[PDB]
């Protein structure tokens, strides 16, 4: 039984994971009888966003106690993450992965990761174990690895140049289909970056995640 | 397309929808070639629960704001809800449907259900359209309806009495089948009130959607 850590950075696409991203990449990794371990950080959220109105809200709220809705509570703090347990990392998109798991959205090409997400990407990629990143999740890439990766966010020309800038290969790719470092074993998939509906998103990440589980 | 209208009661099991559920509903209408309409009431919320700890927290949300997280922002108010303008509706489980869309979880076989939704439903009802609850959402139906239905919660013991209490029909069911009141056009599944994973739930939740999709059609 494949072991697949699912990393988390809140509930809901504008303040944490993008719903149907995590959603979809846990329905994945079940229907293939493989196992979701999830984990979030123990801390504070950057912001918390009101959805229906966009704009930010005058409360705080904590990346794991939310991300432990999209699990039923089957969640733990990243700080309890251990490479020599899993066989894969997935890490679902969302405005959290840019904002709670990195700053990217504030200091695009300047930006720094979560420590612990950036140890425990570093550690499995040193052990030959396969990593998936979606959406806007692949920006941090350049950040975790000191070496030069093909990754896609998709097509989009601003968010494709600040990649380069950080010295990746940015291939352009359509929502349906995945870009893989074959040497690296990084499959990135674009998601909500270009879906136009939730079926659009499926489809993209299922792919990811078969890519994902071969690999291991 | 047909235009199936989503009734979300909040974003989480515990004190809102069950977000693997209201998403692989999404899901279903979406691959079937359908327009998922979303709506939640616009009040708050009777509780928040910490998912991680299951304790109840000190602080208040609005289903409606919680449940637009869900929806990407897609949704409105439940009053804004018109059955003319819907081809189905489809209310997805979680502690919320018994807590936000009525007082079940309080009240049991002597609950009320949220008026506006009660309206909506009667009126979809009355058009001969087709409706699909799951989960611990079966157990409003008793009192949206006047009449005697088929229906499921899945195979609970006590569930199921007060079900049959409340004047139903309970017809024990597995996780991937589901029960439909045919002369009604009621379709109801378990969902996780049983599924052991979300394959589990995913597989009735298909066999609801598709089920009601072919009643609309």
């Amino acid at each position: 039984m494949k072991k697949i850590g699912v990393i988390l950075s809140g509930c809901g696409v504008y303040d944490g994971s993008e719903i149907h991203e995590a959603v979809l990449t846990l329905l994945a990794i079940s229907r293939s009888g493989a196992q979701a371990v999830c984990f979030a950080p123990d801390k504070q959220q950057v912001d918390v966003i009101n959805h229906l109105t966009g704009e930010a809200m005058t409360e705080t709220r904590n990346v794991l106690i939310e991300a432990a809705r999209i699990t039923r509570g089957e969640i733990r703090p990243l700080a309890q993450a251990d490479a020599a347990e899993l066989d894969a990392l997935i890490v679902p998109g969302g405005f959290g992965a840019a904002k709670n798991l990195s700053n990217f959205a504030s200091l695009g090409s300047e930006c720094t990761v979560d420590r612990e997400l950036k140890a425990l990407a570093q550690a499995m990629h040193q052990a030959g174990k396969p990593l998936g990143f979606m959406c806007i999740a692949p920006a941090m890439l350049p950040k975790i690895f000191d070496f030069p990766l093909r990754l896609t966010i998709g097509t989009d020309i601003d968010t494709a140049e600040v990649l380069e800038e950080m010295g990746a290969e940015h291939v352009p790719c359509p929502v349906d289909d995945i870009v893989v470092d074959e040497d690296n074993k990084i499959v990135t998939t674009p998601a909500y970056m270009l879906a136009q509906n939730i079926a659009e998103a499926a489809s993209g990440i299922d792919k990811l995640v078969s890519r994902v589980l071969v690999l291991a």
